[PDB]
């Protein structure tokens, strides 16, 4: 990665072993459940691309998963080129070249030109751009991963109201609700999908109830 | 989080594998017993609201409470606008923004912007404000888990007064008693719930008795 | 805690998630034996107030004790206020406020308040003065969990007299016993808790025998 | 490893324990899977060919494995010596000598020379070069230790495709298929080895379906 | 303990959680093994006599060993007093005061004063004086716990000589042989003890046989 | 050891409690495995002979290495006298004496001696010669305890090519074969010992084979 040492200068460092061990403990421990992105975001901390395919190349299992996220990275990849074609023809000595979406991918680009992206003034972040189109595949991941539709998540006779919240939520996180339905599913499918039981106290306490509400109702 | 180096500066450094490790073990293990909130205060010292959101994130399970969390962030948040409402229009070029209640949260607000906010002078300390929303969700949640009353713990006939005892303050802990009870339980509900033989001594010890003295009294 | 960094500066530094795993585990591990005692002093060297604080709010059992201990720290807070009343009405502006017995407790005091006392020169040691104050409380719980009389060890007829006299002195430790009988007890109660046949050697080796001397002599 | 310290310099630092450990561990734990040699990579950052003598000597078992490796590097050593012969006859005092490739190698050079050549405006970067050999080796291991043809990969009839494809692309990446067939086998072989009821829908996809799409229709 | 920072200054550092736990271990793994001692020398490394007692009282078992550790102490305490013998009276304000051997132990002085002694130029070298009294007294509490005389180390008629020379020279090192023994043993007792079939062999390899000749022979 | 601080300095620092219980684990798992002296090499990185006693101290067991190990310093230390005799006589004040066998095996010499001629310039470099002395001995105790001559290791008749070649360069790197069977055993002793099937193909493939392809030739 690179960091800002103890005089304030940026300069690249070698990932250590317990980043990289994290990362493998974590797809090893979790597949691809939701929260695997954010701590390959927190693990991923300052990367380099070249990094970035550290982390990646040293996932030995799942490998449907990682063959779609490579053809996601080439898609990103395209499109950055379309938007942002670069001139051919030999670079001017000494100067810094243009990135192609192959050298945000790491794949056409040397370490060394990656640091001088990272940390030209103005940067071109290719780290941060690079990461960006890892996590859009590793979204899908998820989703494709996510074994259960939000539909089947119903509240049994004998379930607390609790444990079929958490699955409720788990399933929508997993299957990326949008923003609406992460925020209304409350009003809407949670209360439809609880048993008969709950179902009648959550209908009694009328609309805009808190999901405190809907719980210590439903306890 | 943001940290002073070795010259005396405060910067930007990465959330460490240890501290995000230590985090989802401890809500794996604990779950939402009280003693988790000092350790997410103690484990997100001087981290800005991305490195909040980080933490909040890694979670897989428990989603009723990360979703009552979510409730309750969204609430602080609506009362930072009410209280702090914001100039609308363009931003002076090259000027810091006033935060809202979403740039609090990290959801409208880059990494950039936080550490500025943060390391301001004055700051707007936007990582220990959010932080005081998120521990304010997790108390609700702590009240909410709990899983007894207090009304409820007594001393078995076979069971030692100390064992007793410490039911009864990891209850009372649960239910965040207010500071009188806390204080006082000791005179009253202490006693009231004890089992008959130590009711006997704990009443003829007469008024103000110290635990370590009720404790002593009932071996 | 408060560190000396590595150009010889006294800055705050955050807890280390070591430090936080290392002081939960010794008590989930030790409970309150005597050698937890110098496990937290160590593992609290530096400490602020919020950082005393923040160890003995991650313990999650033992609520009998930490009750307690709230109480030894009430009791001290309290003297400290007799012997050291602050003066009442505004603080100069921008001047450092003298602390009570409260503000070196931590309940109202900030950390930045605590800082400048720590740092302050000459300084007023806010996190040393409160560690005594808990070390007393921890102290008076050590004995109340001692749960043998020092009366009540004494050797088996098949028992190792180096067995018994682990036993021994362990219980000594916890039973916190003044100098005197730490120093002498050699000389009186190990000899006459040791069974008979390693009495009749004992007497027979005359006064001021070594404890290396006994146990050779009863090997 | 050559690393730079606070202040911008390149200096040697031993190896650390930590790094040690991880190496042999995956060895132990992977064997020559191909996730293997990224790790390797990794782990050997800023290595001198010292520092990778060491990690490769640090190998327990697979002495098969470590001959033939050795057998790569006397190789390319060999080829490095018929690209940039060294003149004979002795080195003026106190200046670099050209390194061989048995300097490169780490036999008949010092870890000063190492360093010096490391560390040269401009570099002779022994430890990349060799590094290099190296993982030439280590690739041709996996493929050697691969125990499956990919025409041997092929959808049970029970078999969930998502589980064949993880089968499929993790034999390829052993067999280390040229990039034709890693991005277009998914055109050819993935839908030729497929179980019949997969087949005719792959079939019926046509052409150009993304493995996404390929998944999708075969759940 | 007392280290050089990274500008070359020495400074006071918080005894770490990770030596901590490493002394507490070693001493529940192997008690009084003679490889503790190079142990506790190692983990103590530029420890104040306040670390030394931290290190001590850490020990929660082993308290005959821990009490004639104190006696140990005591002795050499009062043997400094009779050879550095201090004048009494007041001190020169602001001056360093001359330590008793209550003072080295860490009894009677301050963390301050221990730090002034032992970075004064020229030093008081008061971590390293009761360090090697610390060592006199575990030095003979392995010599006490020791369970058997070398005089019963005997090769067994079915045990390989190399199990055998490993019993032996294990045993000579707790029993804490004189430097004549460790080195001449070979030349004598290690013969003696031998079974017949190797005694015979070893007698016929005449005078001044090396260990490796002596395991060769018999092997 | 002496490390480089971090603004290019040669100073001394503890041997940390990660290195100490990397050697003893590596001891208590490999015994005398050939690769545990690459990894004593490596954890010895910058020890002085203080640091090396210390590492070898702390091996609890195998006693009839550690006294062979002595025997090999001994007769090192020997050697070194005679090549290098010092003048006898007071050392001129303040000065550098020249090191004997017994100050470089550290145990005539003080760690302040120690550092003083390793941080020389020119340095005499105790801590490196001394480490060659080691190692020097450890190989021969490798040597010794290996178990099976190269002679006895022969293929299976249903034992995998590749399981025997594992097993006969284990042997033959225990055994420390000079270079040139090393290097030539393949064209000999291993055919010779392969089993008759694979013997035969390997016959055929003529002379010049590498590794690979009798490997490849015997699957
Ligand atoms: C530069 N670069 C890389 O080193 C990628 C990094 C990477 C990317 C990814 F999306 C998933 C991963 F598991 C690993 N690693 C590999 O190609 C190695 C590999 C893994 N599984 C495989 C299965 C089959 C196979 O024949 C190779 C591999 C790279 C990086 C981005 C892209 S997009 C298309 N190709 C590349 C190549
Ligand atoms: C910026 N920001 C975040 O990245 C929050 C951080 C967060 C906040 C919290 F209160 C609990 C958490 F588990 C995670 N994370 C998520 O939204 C992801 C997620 C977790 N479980 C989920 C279940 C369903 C779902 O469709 C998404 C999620 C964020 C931060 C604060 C608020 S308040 C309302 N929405 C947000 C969003
Ligand atoms: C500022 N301050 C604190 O954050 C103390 C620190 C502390 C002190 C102590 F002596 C034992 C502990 F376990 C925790 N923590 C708590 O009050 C939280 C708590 C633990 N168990 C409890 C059981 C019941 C309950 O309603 C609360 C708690 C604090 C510090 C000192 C004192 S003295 C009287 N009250 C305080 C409060
Ligand atoms: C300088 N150098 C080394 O210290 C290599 C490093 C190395 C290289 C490698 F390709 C595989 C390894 F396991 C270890 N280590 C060894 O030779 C020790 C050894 C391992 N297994 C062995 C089996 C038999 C044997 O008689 C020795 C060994 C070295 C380095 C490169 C080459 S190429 C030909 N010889 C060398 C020697
Ligand atoms: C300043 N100082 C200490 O804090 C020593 C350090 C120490 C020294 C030692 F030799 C063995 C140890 F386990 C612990 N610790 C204790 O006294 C506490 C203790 C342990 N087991 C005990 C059994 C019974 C008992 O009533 C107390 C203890 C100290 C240090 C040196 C000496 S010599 C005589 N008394 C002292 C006291
Ligand atoms: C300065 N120095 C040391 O502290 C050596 C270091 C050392 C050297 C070694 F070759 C093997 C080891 F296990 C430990 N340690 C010991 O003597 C302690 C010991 C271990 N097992 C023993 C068995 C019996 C015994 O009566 C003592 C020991 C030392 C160092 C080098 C030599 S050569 C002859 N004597 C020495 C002494």
């Amino acid at each position: 990665p690179i960091v800002q040492n103890l005089q304030g200068q940026m300069v690249h460092q070698c990932i250590s072993p317990r980043t990289l061990n994290a990362w493998v403990k974590v797809v090893e421990e979790k597949a691809f459940s939701p929260e695997v992105i954010p701590m390959f975001s927190a693990l991923s901390c300052g990367a380099t691309p070249q990094d970035l395919n550290t982390m990646l190349n040293t996932v030995g299992g799942h490998q449907a998963a990682m063959q779609m996220l490579k053809e996601t990275i080439n898609e990103e990849a395209a499109e950055w080129d379309r938007l942002h074609p670069v001139h051919a023809g030999p670079i001017a000595p000494g100067q810094m070249r243009e990135p192609r979406g192959s050298d945000i991918a790491g794949t056409t680009s040397t370490l060394q030109e990656q640091i001088g992206w990272m940390t030209h003034n103005p940067p071109i972040p290719v780290g941060e751009i690079y990461k960006r189109w890892i996590i859009l595949g590793l979204n899908k991941i998820v989703r494709m991963y996510s074994p259960t539709s939000i539909l089947d998540i119903r509240q049994g006779p004998k379930e607390p109201f609790r444990d079929y919240v958490d699955r409720f939520y788990k399933t929508l996180r997993a299957e990326q609700a949008s923003q609406e339905v992460k925020n209304a599913a409350t009003e809407t499918l949670l209360v439809q999908n609880a048993n008969p039981d709950c179902k009648t106290i959550l209908k009694a306490l009328g609309p805009g109830a808190t999901l405190e509400e809907m719980m210590t109702a439903c306890q």
